[PDB]
């Protein structure tokens, strides 16, 4: 599914990410926007490390979730890379709140550093009435 933006921004809100951990809610349109263009059924297969890419916030099978096929793969958040496919975002969301829960945080996406720190991330949410 191709989530609308202010649709999102309150499937989100409505989830709990905004200010989780420290991060506002327009962090995460901005991680989603740059990640995948807010699609859940996006995927990305890394063939420099056999690692793949998976879902609305493009969460790697080598940490995160278990695909089977990513050598020495750990399953952090304990869910097949399957479930973060699917068009109801609620297990990609309880996933990517477990990726902030290390010292990183938000940092732990590349894109995020390069698209949305430091700049003014207001725009991917106004007029949403979150």
């Amino acid at each position: 599914k191709v989530f609308e933006r202010c649709e999102l921004a309150r499937t989100l809100k409505r989830l709990g990410m905004d200010g989780y951990r420290g991060i506002a809610l327009a962090n995460w349109m901005c991680l989603a926007k740059w990640e995948s263009g807010y699609n859940t059924r996006a995927t990305n297969y890394n063939a420099g490390d056999r690692s793949t890419d998976y879902g609305i916030f493009q969460i790697n099978s080598r940490y995160w979730c278990n695909d089977g096929k990513t050598p020495g793969a750990v399953n952090a958040c304990h869910l097949s890379c399957s479930a973060l496919l699917q068009d109801n975002i609620a297990d990609a969301v309880a996933c990517a709140k477990r990726v902030v829960r290390d010292p990183q945080g938000i940092r732990a996406w590349v894109a995020w550093r390069n698209r949305c720190q430091n700049r003014d991330v207001r725009q991917y949410v106004q007029g949403c009435g979150v």
